[PDB]
């Protein structure tokens, strides 16, 4: 109701008696530090905490606690450790909670140790009040709800200063990074939409697509499966080629280069914005060299080692390596099983009406749904096992534990999210053989063939499904519904502020949010040469996500402790690494799965006339149907208006009427050399461009540096006077 | 003789009267700062300078001047700004000279401005005394001469602390970097010698070299020139192939990878050593943001702009770009002229005894000598023009001027030093055509053909000549003789210390020394896949160079002002960039000029038997001598024991008895694809390995950080007590 209580100790109301004694001595050991009050609740009982005014300077002066001073050159209050202040209430409640948390966790007895032991089942600060109500006291929580956490203010700049003041520099840094990411995604989305519009405009005049779509010509392709399917006409995939043209053209290559430059520019812009926010909030980077607080399990391990009698973690490290390798192998095996799923389901379904008319979408849709559900469960399981792996290695400090767990979880999430996309982009229909000599996995299954029109369309469909159904629909819906579902379950199985805050969901951390954003960034950067509009989908998802996260923080979760951070941490390194890998991934996508290199090679060496006419005939090689290997020919030749004597396919192999029939032709080697040369040139040039963009743009803006120098001069002048 | 004089103003003894007045007011404006004495010399007159004891704390306290304090935990005197001291003589004479230089250059009137105007023709501090003599006072100069500057102490560690104390942190940092470079080059030299020994041992069992050396077989090669030369037997270049085998093999590829890793490790080791030296000497990185001293020409330009009425340097920038492009074009044109030199000289010489028996060495030796002399003169001219280019742009501060001049000079020196080597390695005999269709430069000259045995041997010979005759013999001899020559010229056209120091050569700077070392590093790293023993030659040159530079500093040059530096500066960035480019250069050398890829391709696709037999026949293509283009056949067919009907050559072209005779074969495209794939794989893997080496090794050693933390704790404890 009405008080100034600064923290909330919560314990299970009642060996049971032995555990009760532990919580009777900790408050006694902090009686002279913090004055508490006991609340005899009705359900589980709860304990209040209060910090007195004199204790504030004693603990606020233990470490440098900058506070805004009186002088304000250029309307900027000076931040000084301890110069002069008054009114005995200038501390923000977040700062009071942070000081109280320092007092609790610095005790010898530690709040973390007893929380782990289970004597205390909860501990949190309180919100300033209710975010919604009738004529409420006009707290900062309601201000954030109305001004920042509403879905109707999705277009306006977020009050980042108020967010940092209420929740701390950590959540504030996360939201500032999210806003900068969305703002940078805006122009990239515009350019991608322009590229897509250019492709749509040019699709009608595309010579290869027109040649593929010509129904006057009769081009018969070999079957994509042994006996389930038969010969198909090249014109049957006219829509696929026209759709594909919108995703591979010179505009797409230009957009890939533009997105590499955009990633570099976004990195530089985030560096500058982070420096600006540090100058605005706090620039005291001096901290203990991991000597502030030590991990209690680490302390117990050290005590055990000393009682018995670094580098003793080797069995843990080997276990971590083995577990990670096993996880990656399991993910690859699940991908292989999904591959085997599509082959068996397609063959069985065709043997059965409407089922044989929708074999493509029915097999692909069910496979996609199965993969998405399986990898959701895999993400949960791998997060838990990464928790365990980081626990067993026993990091010395909490910061190292968070660092290593974040690295492991990001690696596992990267593998699970990008394995099927990498497979479809590179290795889907590449390792098969000629129609007379196929390759079978487990000598029972023909592995995989690209859909009529190439595997680029499949990659585009997969990317669209992943970034719309999963990242935009399923993920956000799960985020909204999981806290509500758990609250409803808890309910199934006036009021004081501490009680209502206790009913709120505990804060989990910024790791899942950063993980989602980094995965989306990887989607935007790694796969953009073959798929424009990825920045547009990311922009829409981020527009929803800013308000979703703000609402979750304001209304659902408990108030975090609001510890200090000046950097996003390992996430910047992860972003830089993903951006660096995006250059190689984009180069390989353009060279091997884009079909752009073969068109250039044909135009500049085999065109003769100098145009693109005859490219489809050039890329298609003839095969004699009589050379099928006794059980691979179509079970029922359709015989639409003829009998197939020679079926066409695209492998760059010499014709049956040659001495070296079905062997790799010179055109294959020339096109492969062109692909490799383009990969080399693209990678080197894009890396040089990114390095140039990094080098030209200064890390710290000159204005911030000059303002810092002027502030230091003024502060030293005041100090000596 | 005997005094404590701390600086030496020197002026031309006598508008002349107007200039004399300028030097009469500067000492008056510093009478209260520095007490001078006038020396009425006999030749040109000279002025002494002295700084009093009270002025030392006034100027030493203007900026943080750390001095070793009394406390010494772990035998380490504490470095503090101003805590307590005594004896009134604890300042080193180098520190006294630095303080005096600060006093002189901070005056408004500035010593730099009047030195530029010409009123003062010289200004320097004095050496502690004579480095050699009979029962001399045992100064630090003689200690450095005996202990560090002698050629007989080439094997011992240099007294880097004494060098830094006498000459300052700048020369000390240069010499520490040189010593670390030599120490790192030692193991690399050992591994390279081992690789060379492996090649020498294996050369007898090399199947391709044995096949080339077989005199039983009769393989006739097409002439390498139109009419000057005739058909030659493949066995005539047996020595060339055997010598080449020592420079291209799996050991050479392993050594290229090892040298990439070694460059990364050397960068990390230098970073750690630099941090250690900073901790030992000075860690006060706080300095003015280019606000300490402004360039006098920049001030004059700003005053002119303000009187008339950033980004006004655009005509200067355009001039700089045009001049740099013109310089690079001139260097490339000189390379082209050297190319045209060899063609014309070879043809003319053969038309003439002994001349026709030594056409190869005579043409190549004279061409190499001409190129070396021309590029020496080019280096001098380009250094002067880079001086002018940096002057015209008017850098705001001296540090920016030095930075930009160093960048321009390094770029020009890189171009001049590496243009011929790059040409010989990549573009020498690559752009010629088939024997029936050659390509002529200016339609008068057949451009260039690789010597019998490949262009790898020519590259190895060029590298050996460059790193032995030029970098080791010519460069060191010129360094030793130029100061002696100038001193002898000055002489042709008891004594006080200032006079003898005046006779000494003025200090030029560390830029030429760093430039030589960086060029040698580029030689060691960029071209090492095709040439082992490069680290060995670099190690020998550095062993000579350490003592040569020490002797030059101790005995020849005047004592530098000994300004402070904590980093080598732009040279670290240049080294990192050269190392990064070395990966790509090594990959291209291995793939295109090493002949390693074709051997693998033949062994794994065309070998059949699985061995290397028949590789030489595979790489050689037949040509019908009747297809010469009417003036390209040999003028005099030698007819040793037969008449040539078909001459062989290596171009991967189909034989005359085929329908597509002389066209590019499938083997050419396959080998090109293999080369490009190897380039991609090598570049990516080596970049990842270098990044891993950088990431694993911490930049600052933990010992230095913990010692700094302990020192800070002790200092704060003493400060509060
Ligand atoms: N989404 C999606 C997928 C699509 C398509 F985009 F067209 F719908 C096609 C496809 O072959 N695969 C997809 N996911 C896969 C996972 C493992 C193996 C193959 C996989
Ligand atoms: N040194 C050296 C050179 C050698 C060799 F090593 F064999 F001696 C061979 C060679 O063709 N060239 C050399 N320098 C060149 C500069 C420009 C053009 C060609 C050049
Ligand atoms: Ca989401
Ligand atoms: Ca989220
Ligand atoms: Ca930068
Ligand atoms: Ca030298
Ligand atoms: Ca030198
Ligand atoms: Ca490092």
């Amino acid at each position: 109701m009405d008080y100034h209580e600064d923290d909330k100790r919560f314990r299970r109301e009642e060996l049971c008696r032995e555990a009760e004694f532990l919580k009777l001595k900790m408050p006694t050991k902090k009686v002279y530090h913090i004055s508490e009050t006991r609340g005899l609740l009705k359900t589980i009982n709860s304990v209040l905490q209060k910090i007195t005014d004199p204790i504030q300077p004693k603990v606020a002066e233990h470490r440098p606690q900058t506070t805004k001073r009186l002088s304000y050159p250029f309307s900027r209050e000076k931040q000084h450790l301890f110069d002069l202040t008054d009114r005995d209430s200038f501390f923000d409640s977040k700062t009071r909670s942070t000081i109280v948390y320092e007092i609790l966790k610095r005790t010898t007895c530690g709040i973390t140790s007893l929380l782990a032991n289970g004597v205390y089942s909860a501990a949190y600060p309180l919100h300033d009040g209710d975010y919604e109500g009738d004529n409420v006291e006009f707290n900062d929580r309601k201000l954030l709800y109305e001004e920042w956490a509403s879905y109707g203010v999705f277009y306006k700049y977020q009050p980042i200063d108020l967010v940092r003041k209420y929740f701390g520099e950590k959540v504030g840094l996360y939201f500032a990074w999210l806003g900068a990411y969305t703002q940078m995604l805006i122009p990239a989305s515009i350019v991608g939409v322009i590229v897509f519009l250019y492709g749509c405009a040019t699709v009608d005049e595309n010579i290869p697509s027109m040649e593929m779509c010509d129904q006057r010509y009769n081009i018969t392709m070999c079957p994509l499966c042994d006996k389930t399917c038969s010969y198909w006409k090249m014109s049957s995939a006219c829509a696929t080629a026209r759709a594909s043209h919108l995703f591979d053209n010179p505009a797409t290559v230009f957009f890939s280069v533009f997105m590499a430059l955009w990633a570099a520019t976004f990195m530089e812009h985030w560096k500058r914005k982070q420096m600006r926010l540090n100058y605005r909030w706090d620039l005291t980077g001096f901290e203990e060299e991991e000597e502030a607080v030590k991990d209690h399990p680490r302390a117990e391990y050290e005590a055990r080692v000393l009682e018995k009698s670094w580098r003793d973690r080797f069995p843990a490290y080997f276990t971590n390596l083995v577990s990670i390798i096993f996880m990656i192998a399991v993910t690859f095996a699940i991908v292989l099983g999904v591959i085997i799923y599509r082959i068996s389901t397609a063959a069985a379904l065709a043997m059965n009406p409407s089922v044989r008319s929708n074999i493509r979408v029915t097999v692909t849709a069910t496979a996609v749904i199965i993969n998405l559900v399986v990898i959701i469960l895999l993400d949960e399981v791998y997060g838990c096992i990464a928790r365990w792996l980081t626990k067993i290695e026993v990091p010395k400090t909490e910061k190292s534990f968070e660092e290593r767990l974040t690295f492991k979880a990001f690696l596992l999430k990267f593998v699970n999210s990008y394995t099927p996309i990498f497979y479809v982009a590179f290795f889907k229909g590449r390792f098969v053989g000629r129609p007379g000599d196929y390759v079978y996995i487990f000598r029972s299954f023909r592995m995989e063939e690209c859909a009529p029109g190439g595997c680029l369309m499949e990659l585009c469909i997969q990317l669209s499904i992943i970034m719309l159904g999963k990242q935009l629909i399923q993920n956000n819906l799960f985020e909204i519904g999981i806290p509500k579902m758990k609250k409803f379950i808890r309910y199934l199985k006036r009021k004081q502020r501490y009680e209502v805050d206790f009913n709120l969901e505990p804060f989990a951390g910024l790791t899942p949010e950063y993980m989602e954003m980094i995965i989306q960034f990887g989607f935007v950067t790694l796969f953009v040469a073959s798929f424009p509009l990825a920045p547009l989908f990311a922009l829409l998802n981020n527009i929803i996500e800013i308000r979703l996260d703000a609402k979750k923080f304001v209304t659902e979760l408990r108030r975090p402790v609001a510890i200090r951070a000046k950097d996003i941490g390992i996430w910047y390194n992860i972003l830089r690494g993903v951006g660096k890998l995006a250059v190689i991934i984009n180069a390989f996508v353009i060279s091997f799965t884009s079909d752009f290199i073969p068109r250039l090679v044909y135009l500049y060496m085999y065109s003769q006339n100098g145009t693109m006419h005859g490219f489809v005939n050039h890329t298609l090689s003839s095969f004699n149907v009589s050379d099928f290997q006794n059980g691979t020919a179509p079970n029922d030749p359709l015989d639409l208006g003829y009998e197939v004597q020679i079926c066409r396919y695209k492998d760059y192999r010499e014709p049956p009427w040659s001495e070296h029939k079905y062997d790799i032709s010179k055109d294959f080697w020339a096109v492969l050399a062109a692909r490799l040369a383009f990969v080399i040139v693209f990678q080197n040039l894009v890396m040089f461009m990114s390095d140039f963009v990094d080098w030209v743009i200064p890390d710290i803006p000159k204005d911030i540096s000059q303002q810092i120098h002027k502030e230091k001069v003024l502060m030293v002048e005041l100090f000596m006077r």
